């Protein structure tokens, strides 16, 4: 029982092999666990008791998550984690994740949950035994802010972030699960609904077939299943928690799961970002310098030679500071955006910004020079990364960006443009910042590359 | 001081004088404490204490949500209760909010907040004192689902919510507050960044010059304001808490902020809706009951004439079942949704759908006949309200449809359409079908209703 394990030192025990005091790492390996504690031991869990098993599923179109969804992180954890994990990924041209013109990407994970019970960490500023940073993580945020030089407190912070971890988990779920995870392509053209509810359907019949004992008994394995509608799906099998030695058995590994020493953590309910569990006055400082970008509104200038497009062209009227950047070709007549990285280059971190190059292909537009960075707009002429205004053009780490919506003007296809502007959904969680990125409709020439459809989130530029 | 309000009777008259006990009804007259307690009496209040004064802003672009603005409800609270106030709003043809093809309007209320601190009220099933609901409300949910029929149930579960509220305030800061409140309308032309920055920071330095003491001294007012944009703002000037008497002379008002007895809400910083707390089995059965639509999803046929179209046009293959409707021309060349009201028609309730009439100008595109519904597709053809398809086909109420994104197809602007999808943002918090609703790109003649892009909320159709 939950209740008779949070009463004596077994509680240590479950607080020890499930990590629950340490943040979490999130890189290249997928979510680690830090070796240092973030918080202080508590005396007492607040523990939620439910024992009533439960298949739950989880579709996600975001790109870098597929270590949390085998992670059994809901589509909120996921949520908070995302812009870590994908700063923090090792991106790549050769990746199964397709999000093209034509095609589309998910990720599908159904989980068969075995619980005992949920684990809530109270985060301060909130109604309760309430969660006390570790004085060992306190001093070195305290050491950080205390640098001579604004990059030197940057790389502090950002190295006692990669030791202590990006999130927290404040709810998780306690007992045992057999989970089956699966990806996705297919083509625009399909209903959106209807591919959701074959895959989810054939992954929750999956584990239901497995789980309860109907199917042959297996432990953590690959496999192939078969949707209702014929699509053929890779999926990757998982246990946590339970005997995993008694596995084969499946009724024999269900029994097991009611062992208080074999209860693991089986779903990630809630997390936190490690920066917001601070006090205060610091959370504000220690946020505005973890901003990968500084930011500056400046004065543009029409592009010439473009009066067969129903709009006009700007670009920023500079005069350019140097080490700034700009970020595309905008319809706003008034002010451009001007970048300017925080963090310096180092081996084996993800810039927030890449240059660019022109296409081996017939095209005149901009590559990316470091695989999967973004951009915001089509490049109204002959790119070149060697003159100006191409040589400070940049592209965009995949973090920084969220996608855009399309306003189409133009009375003709071949001279119609796109501005792009934020979503405007009534509640969004995140904001971005209106640019208005212009992009062609209908690019002359082949091999041009994937139209941007993007926008810049605020939380990454720092002003003033 | 909140710690000591807390330990007497007097906790009471906090209670009782701010209706902490009340579910909140979402109606017409705007946000409308219910005359009936939703939830037992606590022996506490769980308290943060904050006294520290701070200048708060909520931009908002969701109609029907100005009554929640002006009771300082944040934009999580005004999500949950978006749902409710625009189902129950009194719709018009003659409203400032505009949302047109080349204009958008949004609200912008500022909160200059003087507070004791934040009252939690714990919801069921999370960690902690728990919301434990009233003996009255249990029975009258029981009674509800007890009926005869379908219709019987969701009359009696339509009326319950009424009368006991659709939300309960589950956040909520105590103390007193300045507040002002204003509507922008503003061409899409413009930069959204720059004019939300521009609003905020005009009606902000309005409720600082007020506040503090440093403009001249008043009460619930209207007023006007002239942003550094030279954008001229109406704006509604409400006060919370604190003696009302002494509000002419701002310091003495703030200092009367101090006295437990002046103490009212100050801001609604969350908010559940009222069928969440009710226990796991009764929860789903009840809000399967309150879905306004039934779904089906049947076979369909392509409309001819089309040839000039660059996509094929599809419409139900009906045999359309009697008392189903449908919601407009689409893509997708497997299958249609067809839905049914619900909800009987009574005076004074908005119903789910509403029919069309054919416009009086020289288009041949169908009106909402009810002021402020939506539909979700073009009509490819000429609508007839009297003549088969057209005598079946139905616009939504407001409240179930949510911004689309459209995905355009063609080689010419005159023969190019534009396919609905669902927003394409990573983490929803909202799902809605793919229809694939079909609109027109470039419509022939003149008075021709603003183009659709909307997409139907998942959690107003209930299958099988
Ligand atoms: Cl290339
Ligand atoms: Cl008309």
């Amino acid at each position: 029982l939950n209740d008779v394990i949070q009463d004596p030192t077994r509680r240590n025990k479950l607080i020890n092999d499930n990590n629950l005091l340490k943040g979490i790492i999130m890189g290249r390996d997928g979510p680690v666990p830090s070796s240092r504690e973030l918080i202080v031991r508590p005396d007492t869990l607040r523990a939620i008791i439910n024992n009533r098993a439960t298949i739950e599923t989880t579709t996600m179109e975001a790109e870098f998550t597929e270590t949390l969804m085998e992670s059994n992180y809901n589509s909120a954890s996921v949520k908070v984690s995302a812009p870590f994990i994908t700063a923090n990924s090792e991106y790549s041209e050769s990746s199964s994740f397709k999000n093209t013109e034509t095609e589309k990407s998910m990720y599908t994970s159904s989980r068969y949950l075995f619980p005992q019970g949920r684990i809530d960490f109270t985060t301060p500023d909130s109604g309760f035994d309430v969660i006390k940073l570790s004085p060992q993580f306190t001093s070195g945020v305290q050491a950080a802010l205390a640098k001579a030089t604004g990059t030197e407190k940057r790389e502090a912070l950002q190295n006692l972030f990669q030791e202590y971890g990006h999130v927290f988990r404040t709810k998780v779920h306690i007992g045992g699960v057999l989970s089956a995870h699966t990806m996705e392509t297919f083509s625009r053209s399909e209903n959106e609904t209807e591919v959701k509810q074959d895959v989810k359907a054939g992954l929750e019949g999956a584990v239901k077939g497995w789980g309860g004992g109907a199917t042959a008994g297996h432990g953590n394995t690959q496999g192939t299943i078969t949707t209702s509608q014929n699509r053929k799906l890779n999926v990757k099998y998982i246990v946590n928690g339970g005997d995993y030695t008694k596995i084969q058995n499946t009724e024999e590994w269900v029994a097991s799961t009611n062992q208080s020493e074999h209860w693991r953590v089986i779903e990630v309910t809630e997390v936190t970002a490690v920066a917001d569990l601070l006090p205060q006055p610091i959370r504000g400082q220690v946020k505005d310098l973890l901003k990968p970008l500084l930011g500056k509104w400046v004065d543009v200038e029409k592009v010439p030679g473009l009066e067969s497009l129903p709009v006009s062209v700007y670009r920023p009227k500079g005069a350019i500071p140097a080490g700034w950047f700009w970020l595309g070709d905008t319809a706003d007549a008034s002010k451009a955006l001007l970048v300017k990285p925080t963090l310096p280059a180092r081996s084996g971190r993800n810039p927030a910004l890449t240059s660019l190059h022109q296409g081996s292909g017939m095209t005149e537009q901009p590559f990316v020079d470091l695989p999967q960075y973004q951009y915001l707009s089509t490049y109204f002429g002959s790119f070149a990364h060697d003159t100006p205004p191409g040589s400070t053009l940049r592209g965009l780490r995949p973090d920084h960006v969220l996608p855009g919506r399309y306003e189409m003007h133009g009375d003709t296809i071949s001279t119609a443009v796109y501005v792009t502007r934020p979503v405007d959904v009534p509640f969004p969680e995140d904001e971005c910042f209106d640019l208005k990125s212009l992009v062609r409709v209908k690019l002359p020439g082949s091999g041009n590359p994937p139209k941007p459809r993007s926008a810049l989130k605020k939380s990454m530029v720092l002003f003033d």
